[PDB]
């Protein structure tokens, strides 16, 4: 077994199991291996690159010990901190997304889920956005209930975030106030409702490259849609603050194997991206198949908006949105 033909196989309707031999993806070669995982996308998704963006639109005072994360009250970091943002403020960063081409908006809060008030506000701006602007529109809220993800999906929302963040056996390393069993029972809960699962983590936090294989391939048992692949970003006055960052073949041959284990998805480029070069061309020639583009959480974007799509258009991917599609 090689890549090349391995990749061959998979085009051909093979898929990688739990039983395979998943070392194969670290001891390979890495181009070989980029080349099969860039012939996997081009078979399963084509030249589309789904770009996506979104706001923090609930900021710091988090309860959770996640050890990555900026926006956690047990880390003093520099994050902004406010409640549930006014309904303005996410229109206009929606209207501003649409206005730039991007295919989808996302509002993520920090906390453990969100609900009560502050839910009903978020409902409420996801009405106004499905009234007046055509991006489609995701939600990144935490541990909500099935009732919640039915209110979201009836207010136009058509994916749900939730990370795994890491493997099963290294979760507790990185967080000790929820678990990586609470993460795949909302996962169930949004297959269920119908809605995109968009589900991925962090790479570069210390686990293991097996840890990553199992990430790939207990997602792939999911059925999960996309599967955003950070690199740790690491925050001043978190515990991981000092982790060195991983490099670009590191980061490469993770998107690659993703993509042979998980061969329909989008594997989709999010935190970290300065970190490959040329803000992850290559990452598009090794597997990914759609970005989250513009401004991050607590952190600045890699690159404006403009200027990944004409990085992606000058390599031949299609960026047009559907709303910009007239005829
Ligand atoms: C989606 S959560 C927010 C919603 C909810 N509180 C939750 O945890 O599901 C924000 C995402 O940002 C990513 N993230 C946070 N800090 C990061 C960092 N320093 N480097 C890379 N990715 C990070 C994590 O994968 C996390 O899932
Ligand atoms: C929510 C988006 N979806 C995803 O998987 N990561 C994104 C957020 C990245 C945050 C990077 C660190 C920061 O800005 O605090
Ligand atoms: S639960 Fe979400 S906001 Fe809270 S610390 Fe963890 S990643 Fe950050
Ligand atoms: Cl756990
Ligand atoms: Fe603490």
């Amino acid at each position: 077994m090689n890549p090349l033909t391995l990749a061959q196989e998979i085009i051909d309707g093979r898929r990688i199991t739990r039983e395979d031999d998943l070392s194969f993806f670290l001891t390979c070669d890495l181009d070989e291996l980029c080349e099969g995982a860039d012939r996997i996308r081009e078979a399963c998704i084509g030249d589309k690159v789904d770009l996506c963006s979104i706001i923090n639109g609930r900021s710091g005072r988090c309860p959770e010990d996640c050890k990555y994360c900026a926006q956690s009250a047990h880390h003093h970091t520099s994050c902004e901190v406010y409640n549930f943002l006014p309904e303005e403020k996410i229109l206009e960063a929606c209207k501003m997304n649409e206005s730039e081409g991007v295919d989808r908006f996302s509002i993520v809060t920090a906390g453990k889920a969100l609900t009560g008030k502050e839910f009903d506000q978020a409902i409420h701006a996801y009405e106004t956005m499905h009234r007046e602007c055509k991006i489609d529109l995701c939600a990144s809220m935490g541990f909500i209930s099935a009732e919640q993800l039915h209110r979201l999906h009836e207010a136009g929302v058509t994916s749900y975030h939730h990370n795994i963040e890491t493997s099963r056996r290294n979760f507790p390393n990185i967080c000790t106030t929820h678990t990586y069993d609470m993460k795949i029972e909302t996962l169930k809960k949004v297959k269920a409702e119908g809605m995109c699962a968009c589900s991925g983590g962090i790479i570069g936090m210390g686990e293991t490259w097996e840890d990553r294989l199992d990430m790939a391939i207990s997602l792939a048992e999911l059925g999960i849609d996309s599967i955003p692949i950070n690199a740790l970003m690491p925050i001043p006055g978190t515990p991981l603050e000092h982790l060195p960052e991983l490099s670009e073949p590191d980061i490469l041959r993770t998107i690659a194997f993703f993509r042979y284990i998980n061969p329909e998805a989008n594997i989709r480029l999010a935190a970290g991206r300065a970190l490959l070069t040329n803000d992850g061309e290559t990452a598009f020639k090794a597997g990914a198949s759609a970005s989250i583009t513009g401004n991050m959480l607590t952190t600045v974007a890699c690159a404006t908006i403009r200027s990944d799509r004409k990085m992606l258009a000058d390599m031949g991917r299609d960026v047009t949105p559907e709303y910009w599609k007239e005829v």
